[PDB]
């Protein structure tokens, strides 16, 4: 039988950066259409794009520094040092899904050093020479480090892209893979009937973001694990959820979590939804439902 | 009904860093006793010491900026803002429990910001004014800081202690959690192997460490998302020890028995060499088969 965590969410990650959820929101100006690679999952616990089982894995890169004419990078690998297969994910596992930005990263080597002077800032820009489906990345603060020298690198900050043709972070956009094509997570629509898409959202640090440091996700990490986990059959098109008050177990609003594992809302006319919910509730499966199954409006 | 996850270690976390599984092991030199504040957990999913629901919450800091007696540092709180209550927990949730070394962090502000500059690289030595107990901690990196700043602080990496009293980082000792006496201190209690030829079980992660005793491994008792599991499943300890075999998944093996006990550590039998589940493969899974009594005697494991 199919179930959600019964965690308060407050207590719960972000599935695209490794942060506590600190609210939900709907977004009437980026709901349209999302294609988030990481925090994809289905009811039934199949991860999709570059989503891992564990917040642990998420915005790191694992790769070999190669020195090449005009630019310093890594040849990526998995976390674990394993081979890189695009049959199972349009970039590493855990690759980081801000698009179009500078990521600030900390290196360090994945053998045992003695010294601090071997761990280096690095920027990986997402310019022509970024390319993780072909297994390649470009990075800046790599030029004193031997070739082959294999490292771990941890996203720490992100900031307007350097070569200028933004002039904010928009955590709302995913990165260009690169090709020559990736096999991505699909698009993400809100489905109709007054729905919209709820996003759980995070601070990271983030320099001039267009929502300040709020990363969105369509679903809590935890709720990932639980889902490959469980595998709980798919048996509606469907699963109708409760938002309860953590004290009383008193329901504050009606949820729809779709097989494609986002969940929408119907937000009230004034504007806000789930925005105006205390973020110590907890989601509770009520059944299965029609994909057509109307929602009491939530919220103020 | 009490269960553990059915993910394969490969994809889980330590439960005292953010990182990967990388193996198993058992301890001759530190298995005699540890007392560990991260992961640690209850089978009826309590949660003990400092150890968060999330990996997310591992090996931060949030507080404010002082200045004070030529000192800086932060007033904590607990990382999601909310006050932390001194003389009730060895720290706020999540806080790091690697004892006796520098941690190397990246602090950011928790308030939106337009240029990187006022992100700062800060060491946190364990010394006089180390004191997470009563709410307070000085780090070097911060004299640039305005007083009142509220920051997260997140671990980087580990380097031996400033003040020389160690010369390589052991990722088996915790912290003292200020000059209170560690009796007086709310610590999660020490873990023993309790008899029968039973060692505890460790699983280890490699962390970004300078001169570690271990290179790059840190020790835990648990996988993070067996502590999220139980703290989920809330199953009553209807035993003595929970009896799990590890199986491996692609050729339908039970690979060797071990026993978790209600104090959420795990131990196995370990053979004569004594490497036990060192040699074990990392892609397998821990399935619960039932309760048994403490006496109830494991096959050893290992080559
Ligand atoms: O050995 C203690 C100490 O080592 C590093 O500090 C050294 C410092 O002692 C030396 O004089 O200069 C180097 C070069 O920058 C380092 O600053 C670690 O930084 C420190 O955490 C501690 O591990």
């Amino acid at each position: 039988p199919f179930s959600v965590p019964n965690l308060p969410l407050n207590t719960l990650s972000n599935s695209r950066v490794p942060s506590l959820i600190r609210s939900m929101m709907v977004s009437r100006d980026h709901g349209q259409m999302v294609q988030f690679q990481n925090g994809r999952v289905t009811l039934d616990g199949q991860l999709q794009g570059t989503t891992p089982t564990s917040a642990s894995q998420l915005c790191k890169i694992r790769g070999s520094v190669f020195h090449a004419n005009g630019g310093n990078g890594y040849n990526l690998t998995e976390l674990d040092g394993s081979p890189y297969h695009a049959f199972e994910s349009p970039a590493p596992i855990g690759f980081p899904d801000l698009g179009e930005c500078d990521w600030h990263m900390e290196a360090s080597p994945t053998t045992q050093f003695d010294t601090g002077d071997v761990i280096k800032q690095i920027n990986v820009k997402q310019e022509a020479a970024f390319a993780p489906h072909l297994g390649t990345i470009q990075a800046d603060g790599l030029s004193d480090v031997s070739v082959n020298t294999n490292m771990i690198a941890k996203l720490g900050w992100v900031s307007p892209a350097s070569d200028g043709h933004r002039g904010n972070v928009d955590p709302w956009v995913i990165p260009r893979y690169g090709s020559t094509a990736a096999q991505l997570a699909p698009p993400i629509y809100p489905p109709g009937f007054g729905e919209a898409i709820v996003f759980f959202m995070s601070d990271f640090p983030i320099a001039h973001g267009a929502n300040g440091l709020s990363v969105p996700c369509t679903i809590p990490q935890e709720f990932v694990t639980h889902f490959v986990n469980e595998q709980a059959p798919t048996r509606g098109e469907a699963a109708l959820l409760h938002y309860l008050d953590p004290d009383t177990h008193r329901n504050l609003g009606e949820f729809k979590l779709y097989p494609e594992g986002f969940m929408t809302c119907v937000p009230n006319s004034s504007g806000t939804g789930p925005q105006t919910l205390p973020i110590n509730g907890v989601f509770v499966f009520v059944s299965w439902v029609s994909r057509f199954y109307q929602l009491k409006p939530v919220g103020t």
